[PDB]
């Protein structure tokens, strides 16, 4: 119990991704 490390790791994929529901 501690995403609060791994939450910019999940989502260091870009700051505002294309919008899709799929991609």
């Amino acid at each position: 119990e501690s995403p609060e490390q791994r939450a910019t790791r999940l989502k260091r994929m870009s700051e505002y991704a294309a919008k899709r529901l799929s991609s």
